[PDB]
């Protein structure tokens, strides 16, 4: 097997013409910025998550409920989530923000984040922005089809692909 | 002989300037979404293809006209036609998908799906989607020419070329 | 010395930003299509080019004005031109068309095709395209400069930069 | 650790989906052009900078106020600044351009050119354009977000990740 581009397409007898339209998206979210993330207080509650497995609701302790106190609780809970803080300079005085993403991609795999219900925080924490998770686009001889992760082993019999990048317009030929 | 992408266009003296438009492209179908690919059947009959070798007809036995089975019949009438099922998210009752393609690449190797006769099925077999097939585009010095294949002899003398992936905007410098 | 991508810069202390918007290109001709190019004659007379060393007519003796002959003769001629004949299947029926290429980058390179002059032709040779010489357009640090060649040693102090591919909008980080 | 792409992204356990929309941009000016870079002296004074450092005055002694001398006066009051001499062919008979950049990237490494202060020059010297200092911008699972440097510690837990190249649309699978 070789691919054309193993940096947008790559596995491990015919000519097979693939296209990454759109990587498969992991559903996400992100909180509002703060100035620091080991000081300030969230408070007490819980965050709600809606999953393929149920409603979860991570309890935060106001113990440490710092955005690196709630990223490690949201991690410890293990309910399929994985939380990280980054730091985004588009406001420098609230730099960080805290992260929490699905482990999984497609359609079916879709999280919602409808409720954070917290008492006695310093400063407000919501998710000024979330994301659903999404299919993969990927064309195969021309034509667009949904798949559900970042692999298949269909597009190329015998074969599994592993997508590496998106590369919209840019069709890589395969052969085997 | 060097390219300077050879993910883009690779080969086995002087100064050529290469740009892959689009890759060539080979005629083909895609089937409406099935639930199965090994259950529903399709019916008895036949399905016509118009190609550049005359019409043809692929006969499909009752007997085994899932996806699967009108897949290995059209692969084992050897037409000039490669089959394969394919699993489409789109539809997510309705996954499966009948992907037929010609063999060859260029205008002149045209495949045309002008009808399917089949009585008795569960469901209704159609191809939802066609492609012509296409010449590749590229520019040699800037201009626009369309060849057959994905390869050339002619553009670099002495060299064959190969067309890996198709990146339109992207001239490559290449020597020799 | 390294580059973030190869394929587009490559070369042989700081940080540098460069981009490549449009390699340099050659000034360029192209014909109308003939239907073969060992049989089909243009005529006899002369094609003239008026190049940076000045006025230059190319003889074009009837013995052997083929596609495949005159590109001999404007070759061994010597006049700064590099002539093949490509397929171009934009017309199947004429496929088969000379390129006229000088062998310098750059505005100050330029070569036009100002006229033929060819009696008793089998068919009309006529440039159905031509392409002027261009700089190259790339941005250090931003600011986009023209370069007359695809390469540089004043954009990097100390190395010699190699132009491998255009790619507007994809800036390249080079260290030493 | 592996990236998707080494070429947009690299770097030294999950699924981690990073685009690099911009990469971070130093600050910088670029003089109009010159017929010469060392004889056409641009006169006596100072060139001003507004720097995170304060306010920096470069002295520019008339003994060599080349395009040349400047620069290497520029280079040798180490204030911050470096300091090149370009070539730009589109003005082919005023090629050469003073490039002046900071040292560092991001929306706080801001550097102005408010003044050029010069008496008795044989040319006006004058920062024709110039370009701010800018932040990084790259997407994590998809939401944007602005760094100050060409690398990142926090994107990925664990991992130095340095953006090669800008690739907007481009998004890449990362593994560790």
């Amino acid at each position: 097997f070789l691919s054309g581009d193993p940096n947008i397409v790559d596995g491990q007898p015919g000519d097979y013409a693939i296209e990454v339209v759109q990587l498969a998206q992991k559903p996400a979210a992100m909180s509002n910025g703060f100035p620091d993330k080991d000081q300030t207080q969230i408070g007490v509650g819980y965050i709600k998550f809606e999953t393929p497995e149920g409603t979860k609701e991570v309890y935060i302790n106001g113990s440490n409920s710092t955005l690196d106190g709630v990223m490690k609780q949201i991690n410890a809970a293990n309910v399929g989530l994985k939380a990280q803080v980054v730091e985004d300079r588009k406001d420098q005085e609230n730099p960080f923000k805290l992260l929490v993403s699905g482990l999984s991609t497609g359609n079916d795999s879709q999280v919602t984040f409808p409720k954070i219900y917290l008492l006695d925080g310093d400063q407000d924490m919501y998710f000024e922005e979330s994301r659903k998770a999404q299919n993969a686009k990927v064309k195969v001889d021309g034509f667009e089809i949904e798949l559900p992760d970042n692999k298949s082993t269909d597009l190329v019999p015998g074969v599994t692909l592993d997508f590496k990048s998106a590369a919209p317009g840019r069709e890589i030929r395969l052969s085997v």
